[PDB]
């Protein structure tokens, strides 16, 4: 195949960094080496953050916040109008950044920036509206209400494989909540952040904003555990590995704070006897395939019936040998290249651990090309027949591996669904009335997201996202997810000039 | 002076009152844990505990018994609940005994609880045909995209002494019609109390033809409450209590990916500005400070007066807490019962000793009453205490009745000094300033889950959700959408076209 | 053949139901308006009427009551409902029988109208703590914004012979939280049933200490319900009845610049595709088209069958019709009671005469059944028609059981069939297929208020939304948030900065 | 004074025009002439429709709404995004019609054109919301939703004095819900719909929307006439004097529609003895002067408490002998012209009843320079001190008149405020927590808007917007108005393959 060099990689990334505002020169170093998984090469080095560096973003973020939360919520709206339209003006810019860093195919890497333009567009709706309520009381003469405010300095720290909407998803709503936010991003995507950062620094400055409202700490998880520690920042939002869920989680708790926690996933589709197969198979292929299988959303398990099932099999296994791997700046490629060697290295010990569990390798696996990159790790997606649900089928691997199970009752495909730890999304395919509703019901698919003849992936900015059981309970984006950004109060208003005297006695 | 009923008349009509409620005591009682009263301070009689393994078999039951309970639809789970309240309206006196013989609380307080727990049921009733989600559209053609809210499993319900029905029922009416099922470990210092609420609601059970494993109580101590805290069976945990319990349970649930409802400590204040209705404002906070004998958590401990109206507030309220009538809490004149224990009396002398090593003068009150009356009982004026700081002992909840009095003169410094504490539950403020009324719940005003205006920190009701903020835990029980804690959210989206968006416009097909 | 109850044997379990209700029948008897029994036609017994001037001093009364009533707070307010609902527990049966006596109802159809009342009271009580408005943010700094919700004045209920109670109801145990005081014109067919409800209600407000204006009937014909809608001090009438009545009503009460809920006909259908349960199918089409005797507003009217199936749909229903027992409403052996009256059983065999003229064919039933049994009194088997398109009588409301069957091959020719009647209340498709369940509910679907898969047009509960589009007239009464109707929205902006914008900078102090 | 001639105000109208896309040629004609308060005079005459032409534009409205209702709601807000920023790029153009043809300042008129972007912003965010709910059912086996569909086409007839912004709350909202919209604006005021309609058309083309979403009928009161009559529009939104009301509500009624009625207003504010009175005289003055009274909110009656009654005569006599009257292109200029010659004859009427029935002239009341523009009604603010709420007093008489009546108790001032037919808007000034609550209480004031410590025009996009009694009870804008503009389903689901058997007997 024919592979980007990494000097013009480089170029473009320098490029798309300084028309988003970086200045390169304040932002070089040799702490942290920023990277591509289209080469595996180095870029170039970058400073990073002390630990008393994420102390002082902090005590900015704060000092912003007390100005920010007092300032009208249409206001803090008008900010982030501003900044959505700077993000569709540096669309592409932007996108070269996230395919750069993450890997993913560009069309992906400018849906993702949408996203951030999409939830900025929703945020200035919330704007005029972060709704409590207004209710009876009991008391004569008084007025009860439901009110929200600001909490404060939010912590957000990311994974690399959504290295810009996750943030924009968690910015956006905390900022209109008069909130202030300090990101720590992925040590593999910093350039995306600081490109972010400095176009939101562009629409505060435009904006009259505080300065302090949006901070970047750039480095590797010791920083994130400091962000983590602070008595300052009452909202840890942290997305990444189930792993990372039983430290922050009860870290924050333990000091009362509040988390938002948006953990691993091991989504699976039930495919029954009435699926149209064409959709079944296109949905499938794109969610198993879909960002080399490193979205949180990522199919990794078909459930599949007995009846159906080597057609089926038959099927995504001619379709897995047609998938064009390639070059994620190349329009046709779907599959670009895993994020590095250690995640290739999971892949390659999750496949053996199948087979030695009873398992069949039905497609795909293979490193492509290696010499056209030899530091780079594009592979096929793995297709594996199971003849149960074992161990390695119940851990995620981030990587595409797609399992596929049999099963005779729906109540047992339901079952196999809820069985594994995590608890992200689910999809079943079906044309019949019951199954579907079967299927989402309170005794069906146990996930965050429960979908009907759309698959793992099937979410969108005004649903709530996240899930589960061992995914973290958090939730993002949609409905009113702004609420975890918020403090509520309740508020009792006597205008009687009365009280309830006790027994009848009288202090007057 | 004061006549306080002995221990074997408490006994008679405690007994009296399990029996009325359905309590078996023959096999309720043991010797394993004892059943006591703060009126006179004495052990009543033994009961049975549960071990370890007992809860165990219990959050099993209650798990079996959730299996069927989420599909049974949220208006019959309603019926539950109404049946329930029917029962608590009924026997009301009875189970008022037994929490004035429990918690120590006047007769008065004692119906006004259980009244609680009928208002929670009749409004829950209203709930189990709600529980709302949402329809929204979607950006996908032919597709529909919703949200729905379903159950989530075994409730784990850790009760204090102070509130020992109401704070259950709070959880157990919202969490039935949820579709839930309840695991209950009451306070220590008041089993019979949960015994007579359990024996009621499993004859509810019983003629709704529900599940028997809806509701069960384990009795014991805190390792009972660790064990129920640390099942995976347990998706939440409602837990009241200390500031001090939060570190351990909230962290312990959160490291097994469950989610919890915290209610711990407060330190509440009110702020009386130079326009209060003065009148107004010492009843208020009279009422606020030595009601319960200041073992709510709600109770008003700091009051922030405004320099120019301080010597006047304190000399009314110093005459106030003179007259409070102290008594048992059966006769009609009582306004402060006892102090629930002894450590409770220790911690409370420590404090005021602290408050005046601190540069405070006691104004009014601090001592025990007619001790000899009642030798094992702690009957105490409640104290007013002037302070020049918020000094430390001002900062930490003592679990008494204990009003420090702090002044101020521009109104951002008595917002200040209401949001200094670690603690964040209620907050109130007296005026008859409309500005300084709105500043007071601004956003830049008091910090706390609850905020008033000419009302004081117990002023909540059903309809609310009641919590704070802080140190207090950030939990909400009973009003407003309170009840999505009890449940989980889903997000569906359905598509009807029989189409998907072809990546890179590929068809596999 | 079947037997039939006697009018004195019915006369006399009348004066019973109403006696135990707390109904004086010296104080309602007279000589103005006849009560009446669609079991064998007769009148009863005479009764007192108001006259146009009792109107308006009734509504005058309901107005001075509101004036109390609307600074009771609302949880009060929900007290005194629940306290109904108590009482309409206890007289069950009673009311039931009276409903059965006037509406022709079978005894567990007349059990079950009873018990909605009960349920929308207990779904009142709830709302009574929520009522809700909201809080959000404005853009005016050192300002607060929010949207409350106030009690809006007399309500005028006018309601059908054909659900006597539970409409009130819905209604009365809404509009009486929401802070609202009731004048209700029940129709002149059935003033017992609403004579018993509003005594046992007036015993509620006795017990609750509250004001004694608060519900008042006024009996008579349409003449009285004119009066009503023409009165300047009713703000919100609530009218069920004919689309005809409609026109009448909606455009008196717009003249005055008042607010109108319309709750008028239906003439609903059900879509049945190839893949139908038909057990399923043939049973909820039975229920949906001959319950009532035909008379409920969701009566199902007309079937719209996919070809491919249409000939072993129309056998089956044929067959299950033939066996429908029909008989006297109290025993329990009843499907279907009496039309309501001769009217209704001459509107009845015109529309079947005409549809057989249009083209039609009468599979079964349309004929009188044992008219010498009873000579004044109409039972009837439920009429089956298969029709070769969609003329004039199809799309009229008969108020009868008459079920008219029409065939499609395209879904979007089904869905185009429902929409096209003036009617939109409810409609149903039966189907096994996830596509077509969800076309028929989208935007694109079915136009109606109601639109149900698998499951009859008679499918609604309380907590949703009741009501109709297009002809049926707009309104919704019971669930989600339809009590919003019953108050007025206000929009408060509160200022405590202390300064206001200066237009063009200009400052006249 | 110094006033714009009317050669130059054409020529700024017609560049206006041009530059929003407008075709001079196509809407010129002799049917309607267009004109300015500023002079008085024509400015040039247009193109009106027939009754024929009306029903045309509802078939066309109507076709267009066939495809537009299953056009995903938030494809629809991406359309009204876009319309929002040509609005933004055009906002000096747009306003200059709105002084041209309203007669409002130029500063009013640009905030105008504000508050449509503003509600664009806010619809966008609606898109994604428009919110229906799921709820339990008491059926086993059964899911309840309530589910909101867009209605059809949306009737809009609107009046001089907001001549773009009552469009924007309406075509915004109704464009989100799915709905389409037939405008009859004013006959006093055709140029600014154009403009808007042209803009609207613009981003029609740029989005790829259907074309027949938004129609201007231009015209007088018989082309509403035909609007209303119109058996394809479910929906007419109104807004016009409370005459218009009895005429409209009881039509679409008959023909079982729905309308949404923002009629006349009678606005009061309450002073009260604790009252910062150089706040309430800048409030009042501004709320009564403002836009020479020609508002729905304006300020008309001040309750002043007897106490304080000869101060605050005494400032706002002061304040309206110092209101600067001119042309409102002018920076300087506070109060522009009346519409017209018969706003100014009923304005001169009503005074002289005012007198007659017991009144005292205090200040204002006299055309400004009529030899400077003699077609055109410049006039001073009249301030009438009254001896009790008379006739006048409670006929809204839409001129720049303030009447001042004395209470002593605060349930009389109440009463007073509650005592006219009208139902807009109130306003209370105090520094007393207990009267402001009472003010806002059940038995308090009984208006649509009540407030404190702001005047008669205190509201905002993001709170419903309208009225009580002969207001008409119609909403606009904010909250959840939304719902007026489309229809609610309830929806039963049977999953369970079972219904309920009626006695117990079988039919199968």
């Amino acid at each position: 195949a024919a592979i980007s060099g990494t000097d013009e990689i480089r170029a473009r990334a320098e490029q798309a960094l300084t028309r988003c505002g970086v200045d390169l020169t304040a932002v070089k170093g040799d702490a942290l080496t920023a990277r591509t998984p289209l080469t595996g090469a180095d870029l170039f080095g970058l400073r990073a953050q002390t630990p008393e560096d994420v102390d002082r973003a902090v005590e900015a973020a704060h000092t912003a916040f007390l100005t920010w939360r007092t300032t009208p919520a249409p206001v803090r709206g008008a900010l982030v109008k501003r900044f959505g339209e700077l993000l569709t003006e540096h669309k592409q810019d932007l996108a070269d950044l996230v395919t750069i860093e993450a890997g993913k195919i560009r069309s992906e890497a400018l849906g993702e920036v949408q996203e951030m333009i999409d939830i900025c567009d929703f945020a200035v709706g919330l704007s005029r509206q972060l709704y409590g309520r207004t209710m009876p009381t009991e008391r004569p003469g008084h007025r009860l209400m439901e009110t929200w405010h600001p909490l404060g300095v939010v912590g957000v720290i990311s994974a690399f494989n959504f290295p810009v909407a996750v943030w924009a998803w968690n910015a956006a709503v905390a900022l209109v909540c008069g909130d202030t936010v300090v990101w720590k991003p992925s040590e593999l995507t910093p350039l995306t952040a600081l490109a972010c950062a400095a176009l939101l620094d562009l629409a505060i400055a435009d904006a009259g904003a505080p300065k302090g409202l949006n901070q970047v700490v750039v480095g590797a998880a010791d920083v994130g555990e400091r962000l983590v520690d602070s008595p300052r920042v009452p909202l840890v939002s942290a997305t990444g590995s189930t792993r990372m869920g039983r430290a922050v989680g009860p870290r924050v708790a333990a000091r009362f704070g509040r988390t938002i926690l948006e953990l691993g996933g091991n989504n699976a589709a039930v495919v029954t006897p009435s699926a149209d197969l064409d959709l079944t198979v296109n949905a499938a292929v794109f969610a198993a395939a879909g960002t080399a299988g490193q979205r949180c959303t990522t199919l990794r398990r078909l459930i599949v019936h007995e009846d159906i099932a080597d057609t089926v099999v038959e099927r995504l296994t001619a379709a897995f040998e047609r998938l064009p791997i390639g070059d994620p700046f190349q329009d046709t490629t779907l599959v670009g290249p895993l994020v590095n060697e250690a995640a290739f290295g999971r892949m390659r010990e999750a496949v053996e651990r199948a087979t030695a569990e009873g398992g069949t390798l039905c497609a795909g696996g293979e490193r492509q090309f290696p010499d056209a990159a030899p530091g780079a790790y594009y592979v096929r997606p793995a297709l594996v027949r199971m003849p149960a649900q074992t161990a390695v089928v119940r851990e995620e691997t981030f990587a595409p591996i797609l399992y596929v199970l049999t099963y005779r009752d729906l109540d047992e495909a339901i079952r196999l669904n809820n069985e594994v730890p995590q608890g992200l999304s689910a999809g079943i395919f079906t044309a019949d009335q019951s199954e579907a509703e079967r299927f989402l019901a309170p005794d069906g698919a146990d996930c965050g997201i429960a979908n009907v003849n759309i698959g793992t992936s099937g979410a969108e900015i005004g649903g709530a996202f996240g899930g589960e059981k061992e995914t973290g309970g958090g939730r993002e984006s949609g409905s009113d997810a702004w609420r975890a950004y918020m403090r509520r109060a309740t508020n009792t208003v006597n205008y009687s000039g009365r009280v309830t005297l006790a027994q009848g006695v009288d202090f007057s």
